[PDB]
């Protein structure tokens, strides 16, 4: 079963491509090394295609069958609803890809009698074929990076009335079976601050305390229709009304397992028979399919005590340790069984015996002090990727910041504080756009944020001490400084000055302004203002799911 065939016709732009960083007014006061920063285009889609296809076998034991019973008695408990029509009208994002079939993302939340219409009409057609493999778009992806060059990454999506159609069937199912089924093993459960709470609440209960990450090579390619299958008997466990029961069937059968490849232009570019990257459950059935596996091998390597922190195709497993020379191995048993099961490493996993080496969705747990000089565990990573797709938003308007999804999701973190607010503040001063609304990512769905809401936000998924954490690791610090050194970034006590700079002039702004400077910015004061609680998300994952919160 090869993941994909193909047929030899392009992936193809639907615009023009950047690869090289745009370069503003603004641009070199971030970062000076700019032929370090580079786009993806379609052009190097042939490389991915290489990458993404091969053949998948599969070896599956009384392990993997006893976990998946285990899961399926857990999705018999969960009873899930239909949604209408104008309920998923209302969670398509406003700049979400427009129909082929004469509407739009804004048609679609109007809920206009065209986008409504065709909907019933694609609705109507689920419930009576079962059979036929349903069109998908694939797009070479356009993301940045620092060189040391990745190839782009491929999207797959059906047309905007059957991605409404797979909210009406499933966004109830996919937003509530998986904390039934994995309890606190699911990932999206957790803010960032609930995050690191769990991984060191985790660590601290075992004995001694064994940990990995396990990277799956191409996650999605690995993906079977097997899986897919298994996927579906598990999201048919739950209480369902029969029209949702039958739409599921026919999205599994005609979508989710596989189907036709179109390229921008209409031309058959080949064949998928693997996870599709852009449809509602890529999320849910890959935290299941990933959980299932890892499980499943965990029992057949005898893994003692085993705690999985699952997020997709991201996956980290504590245990107790057998001693040393005993966990190589069983991380060996582990890996071969995966392997088995259809998901071999990229890289072989290491046990780890030190929380703060161990990388889970793309992050490590770090240790700062708050103002009362007590330790606070938070999630950080290296800012290599952030501050160059930073520099690119710097000088280019783009459809998703990243600048502000960084600053969210890593608020306490030195390089996002002392960078990355400074930065984005004083360009949003200069512009008096503080109160306008962008659109971010956070777990993959689209949000509408105005910076000037960025305190509440930070202190709610954060906790008050992101606003004051100091003394940070020397590797921490380390790390930042060779990045900043890496891209040509002004060192850190640059960042210092700007900032309180920055700061004076929100605080002479009041209200909201002056509560971004107060809050955002007191680490660049040296007399720091008495920080006080202030007046005036977390459930599951959709990346690739079409979700506007
Ligand atoms: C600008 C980013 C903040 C947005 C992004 C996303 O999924 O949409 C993409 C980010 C990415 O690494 O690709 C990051 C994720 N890491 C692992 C899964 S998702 N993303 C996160 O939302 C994210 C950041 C940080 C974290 C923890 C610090 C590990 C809580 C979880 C999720």
């Amino acid at each position: 079963s090869m993941s994909y065939t193909w047929t030899g016709a392009l992936i193809t732009p639907c615009a023009a491509e950047e690869s090289k960083l745009p370069i503003n007014a603004l641009s070199n006061s971030l970062l000076r090394h700019h032929n370090m920063v580079y786009a993806t285009t379609s052009r190097s889609a042939s490389l991915r295609q290489k990458k993404v296809t091969f053949d998948r076998l599969q070896v599956l034991d009384d392990h993997y069958r006893d976990v998946l019973k285990e899961m399926k008695a857990k999705a018999s408990t969960v009873k899930a609803k239909l949604l209408s029509v104008e309920e998923a009208c209302k969670l398509t994002p406003p700049h979400s890809a427009k129909s082929k079939f004469g509407y739009g993302a804004k048609d679609v939340r109007n809920l206009s009698s065209k986008a409504v219409n065709h909907i019933h009409s694609v609705w109507k057609d689920l419930l009576e074929d079962t059979v036929t493999p349903i069109d998908t778009t694939i797009m070479a992806k356009n993301e940045v990076f620092c060189v040391q060059r990745k190839p782009a990454r491929l999207i797959v999506f059906p047309d905007l009335g059957v991605r409404v159609c797979e909210k009406m069937a499933l966004y109830d199912v996919v937003s509530t079976l998986p904390q039934v089924v994995m309890g606190s093993s699911y990932g999206f459960q957790y803010s960032p601050g609930q995050r690191v709470e769990f991984l060191v609440n985790t660590w601290k209960s075992k004995k001694n305390p064994m940990g990995f990450s396990y990277d799956t090579r191409c996650f999605d390619s690995t993906v079977t229709e097997n899986d897919i299958r298994v996927e579906e008997s598990i999201y048919q466990c739950c209480d369902l009304a029969p029209e949702a029961r039958q739409a599921i069937k026919s999205l599994t059968e005609r979508l989710y397992i596989g189907g036709p490849l179109t390229n921008s232009k209409g031309q058959n570019c080949g064949y998928r028979r693997c996870r599709a990257s852009g449809v509602l459950t890529t999320s849910c059935g890959n935290t299941l399919t990933c959980y299932l596996k890892a499980s499943a091998a965990c029992r057949a390597a005898k893994l003692q005590d085993c705690t999985m922190l699952v997020n997709g195709d991201d996956l980290v497993v504590i245990c107790e340790s057998a001693g040393v020379q005993e966990d190589a191995a069983s991380l060996r048993v582990f890996t071969e069984a995966m392997t088995r099961y259809s998901a071999p490493p990229g890289d072989p996993p290491q046990p780890e015996y030190d929380l703060e080496l161990i990388t889970s969705c793309s992050s490590n747990v770090s240790v700062a002090h708050d103002a009362s000089g007590k330790r606070v565990y938070y999630l950080t990573r290296d800012p290599t990727t952030p501050l160059a797709r930073a520099a690119w938003e710097t000088a280019r308007h783009t459809p998703v910041n990243s600048w502000l999804g960084n600053i969210i999701m890593y608020a306490p973190t030195l390089w996002a504080r002392m960078i990355l607010m400074t930065h984005f503040f004083s360009i949003l001063l200069a512009q008096e756009q503080l109160e306008k609304a962008l659109d971010c990512q956070i777990y993959g769905a689209c949000y509408s944020i105005e910076p000037l809401d960025l305190p509440q936000i930070i202190e709610r998924l954060h906790g008050l001490s992101a606003f004051s954490l100091h003394s940070y690791s020397p590797g921490e610090i380390n790390r930042v400084a060779s990045c900043l050194r890496k891209l040509g970034v002004p060192p850190l006590r640059v960042w210092r000055h700007r900032a309180r700079s920055v700061r004076a002039r929100l605080l002479s702004q009041g209200g909201r302004a002056a509560t971004c400077g107060k809050y955002l910015f007191n680490w660049a004061v040296k007399t720091k203002l008495k920080l006080t609680p202030i007046p005036a998300w977390f459930v599951a994952g959709y990346s690739g799911g079409d979700i506007y919160h």
